[PDB]
């Protein structure tokens, strides 16, 4: 009688999960340091708070720090169980970090790494982490970085007399720097965990607090005076994005705009207008160069971070070499600044291109949120997102077409995905949004808005591709790159790609041939041709005269 | 339809086992020192091997060792399951032991940390340790004694030009004393959890390497010519009780005793007899007096050890004072070793006492034990059990009769439990025994054996007792000390000592008073003055003749 049934285990091991948590405390390491980050908190003491204690986590005078560390996991360990072994660690290793943190004498070397274990016992259960934790850790982090208000706020220039006669020591500058990277890459978990949690449940986050907090600290990153570290200006578009992601997927959207007031938004737009006008040019990404044009990511801070990796992580090497590894001491291991830099490959900075195109892909994609979570007309979806966002599809098309074609370089295809992207964020703003695209603002892109579409509608021609034959000798002179990238993937990597069945590379002959005709700039695809043609032609808007349109018609043919 | 059955739980969490074990190792600590086992590891380098290795255990010269505990910990709690996990730690801490012990100029500091810390992973979950592990740590443990073959082979008297102009240091002869104790504790400890397996399974722990290795390191603690560490003799003789207790226990009881030749037993019974002659005295146990001959438990190896708390642990301050604890290093701080001792409290030299006592009941307890194994005759059930058992009898009556009764010492009791013990260690023998009583040794024990036996039969008089008003003036006189402990006990530490229902304490005025009679050594109880009568009356032996015997008689009426 019903022998189908599947049938359960008698002897089902659920594992302890703060056990399970407790280990990947403990062998937390981050990537480049030799050692574990607890086995790097055994060799910090402190000696400048004379006893340390918030709730019996007592920190004696010469006491390694990661005893008491290792003491309070252990001893909580058998009491709390998760959702409260959480938070008790986040409060009390945030207390740990702020009184070292305010005080005038005392080293901060113990700082990142206590930042980076906070990190790894926000982002382990994200389904079990208590969101008042995460306002509480958030809240902290955000005062966390205004103390340190300095790291963000070295100026463009310095003094003609600047002499540098100095001890050129990096230490302190190592600390300060992982202690920012670390801080607005905890935000960005934060934000990512809480945005894990069912949908009902964000109002428990968010308050009056939370966002001024944000705003502050958005100004902060985003620099506009001040050298830009752009390890900091990842996070905190991707912080922006959270909330923008967030504010569409929620039910209760208007308890969180009522919140927002609209001076965060005209504050955040300009600066991301103002990110997304800078160039990205591989020959002097790492170079220092002129201010606010190059998204340059420095010599100086360039190591990979808690959540992506984003350099070549050139300075890990040193973060094991910060300490003394036999030793129990507080002042840092001296790193002299200038070793660093030795020159044998630009590839390096290749995918330093890759992740700053990401990065305005990042930027064009919360406008592209943005839209949609002011469908109606405000002081912000207002007509600027066609002139920034033209220029930006202007340009990248006009070197596009100038410099990069026959470049053999990988980061060709996301390029000329970004202005495949962004059309549409020209298309829906035109379309659907037309009634704040004012008559004066409009004519501020004339030229560069008619001109972008008129590279979209040139491909209606096409006399180039029109075969097989001689296309892949166009990728053979463009593309090769990819074929390097897609043979890999066919020998190693895709479970579909063997024993190939006369239909799925016949899709190979259709895709890489769209694909290069995409990157060749003449044959883009038809639905961005017809997206391109609707605002052109289309009669919202004179952008121009019948007169004036057949002699944008006859310099394609038509 | 059958609404009764008890219902199971659905979300059962059984507890991960090896996390508990993981736990109970990393906050092991030794009673009366500061840091944790594993915190104290983490304070120690070695600076001779250059790198330690056996089975992915990696040590580098600088690092700490408890590092690579910690590491092995870590990294073998997610492979092994529990009885895989205990003994990769049993052969990986046993090699460690191994090459820092057989090294020449390396010192040993880490070497009793890392036996008490396999101790602490074998008592675990005795039922977990599978027994091949015991016999390797078994045989591991007792070749690492007689590495440290000259611990317990200090000579008796010292020279008279030994000049005492020395750096007079102790923290050497600490580290060995912790080795020795801690090594001879953990072979305890490994016998009674071979002790607690099912009982078809002891043939795979024993065969003749595992009873030549204990036969020389038993030889090697209870000691005729060189200075006794009793320390070692509690736990020396135990393992002689835990192996007479299995053999007893178990099936299979042959091929143990055709495992055991006969010059083992007579090579170990005459050192239990040499231990049973000595004395007891209060005065003189922490005294430094005449060899073997009174068991004095020497002020320089006075603390706890690993299973039982047998001194006043006044070597524990010392072994958090043997490390820096801010430091990592390979030499040990510089104890003074004429700086302890400070008098206050003969109570010590009482409860050290109870131990011996209790020591003694030991030993003639396993003398118990092996009439009972061997009960055919043999060479070891030889009639010297009259001999040294009578005249353990004999002066622990006299003496007791002379010297203790009004003493108001804790330890009459016992004192005259041994007594009351060991004549049981006659009767039988004397009952069930009688074919190799050989009609010599009887004669060797003529005087006391009678004595001894008259002095129980004289207290079928009792004109002494024979009321309830008072005898409890008696116990005012003689046993203060245990109206204490009943009223300690009644008022706080027994579920039915309350509300007392007037059955409840007219059984302690019975039981106290039969206390009390069998103290002032007149009235014992009446089982032993019939076990006492028929050895003296009963015709297996002439012990008296009939007119020799009533002038034993006259003695008490008759």
């Amino acid at each position: 009688l019903k022998k189908n049934m599947v049938p359960l285990n008698p002897n089902r091991i659920i594992p302890d999960e703060t056990s399970l948590f407790l280990e990947s405390i403990l062998l937390h390491q981050i990537i480049g340091a030799d050692l574990s980050t607890i086995e790097i908190l055994n060799r910090l003491k402190l000696d400048y708070i004379t006893e340390f204690k918030f709730k019996n986590f007592v920190i004696a005078k010469g006491a390694p720090i990661g005893k008491s560390i290792v003491s309070l996991l252990l001893r909580c360990k058998k009491t709390l169980t998760l959702d409260r072994f959480i938070d008790t660690l986040l409060e009390d290793i945030a207390v740990l970090i702020k009184e070292i943190s305010v005080h005038p004498n005392e080293s901060k070397l113990a700082v990142p790494f206590l930042v980076a274990l906070m990190y790894q016992i926000v982002q382990f259960r994200p389904s079990a982490t208590h969101n008042l934790a995460l306002k509480d850790c958030f809240l902290f982090i955000c005062d966390l970085i205004r103390i340190y208000h300095h790291v963000l706020k070295v100026p463009i220039h310095e003094s003609n007399m600047n002499l540098h006669v100095e001890p050129q020591i990096f230490q302190y500058e190592l600390i300060d720097y992982l202690i920012i990277s670390y801080s607005f890459d905890l935000l960005e978990g934060i934000l990512r965990v809480l945005q894990s949690h069912p949908k009902q449940t964000y109002m428990e986050f968010f308050d009056e607090n939370i966002l001024k907090s944000f705003e502050f600290v958005y100004k902060l990153a985003l620099t506009i005076s001040y050298k830009p570290m752009v390890n900091v200006i990842f996070s905190a578009v991707e912080v922006v994005n959270i909330i923008t992601s967030i504010i569409l997927n929620m039910d209760n959207s208007s308890d969180l705009k009522s919140l927002i007031s609209g001076s965060w938004w005209r504050d955040c737009i300009t600066r991301l207008y103002a990110l997304l006008e800078k160039e990205i040019k591989s020959g002097d990404v790492y170079n220092e160069n002129v201010d606010t044009t190059t998204l340059h990511m420095s010599k100086y801070h360039d190591f990979f971070g808690l959540i992506r990796n984003i350099g070549d992580n050139e300075l890990g090497g040193l973060i094991s070499k910060l300490i003394y590894t036999d030793r129990l001491q507080s002042v840092p291991r001296v790193i002299s600044k200038e070793d660093i830099g030795m020159f044998t490959a630009p590839i390096i900075g290749y995918k330093m291109e890759k992740w700053l195109l990401k990065l305005k892909d990042e930027v064009l994609n919360i406008f592209e949120n943005l839209l949609m979570i002011y469908g109606d007309d405000a002081t912000i979806v207002n007509g600027e997102m066609l002139i920034h966002s033209s220029k930006f599809l202007s340009r990248e098309q006009a070197l596009m077409i100038e410099r990069y074609v026959g470049q053999d370089s990988p980061n060709l295809d996301l390029r000329c995905h970004l202005i495949e992207h962004t059309l549409t964020i020209i298309y829906r703003l035109w379309k659907d949004h037309f009634k704040q695209l004012r008559e004066e603002q409009i004519k501020q892109v004339e030229s560069q808005l008619i001109m972008s579409l008129w590279r979209f509608l040139v491909c209606q021609t096409e006399t180039v591709t029109a075969n097989e034959r001689e296309m892949r000798d166009h990728r053979h002179l463009v593309d090769s790159l990819h074929d390097l990238t897609i043979k890999d993937q066919a020998s190693y990597y895709e479970d579909a790609f063997e024993d190939l069945p006369e239909y799925i590379e016949e899709e190979l002959k259709m895709q890489l041939n769209k694909r290069t005709g995409r990157i060749m700039q003449v044959k883009y695809d038809e639905k961005f041709q017809e997206m391109a043609r609707t605002i052109l032609e289309s009669k919202s808007f004179d952008l121009t005269t019948l007169e004036e349109a057949d002699s944008l018609y006859i310099s394609m043919g038509l």
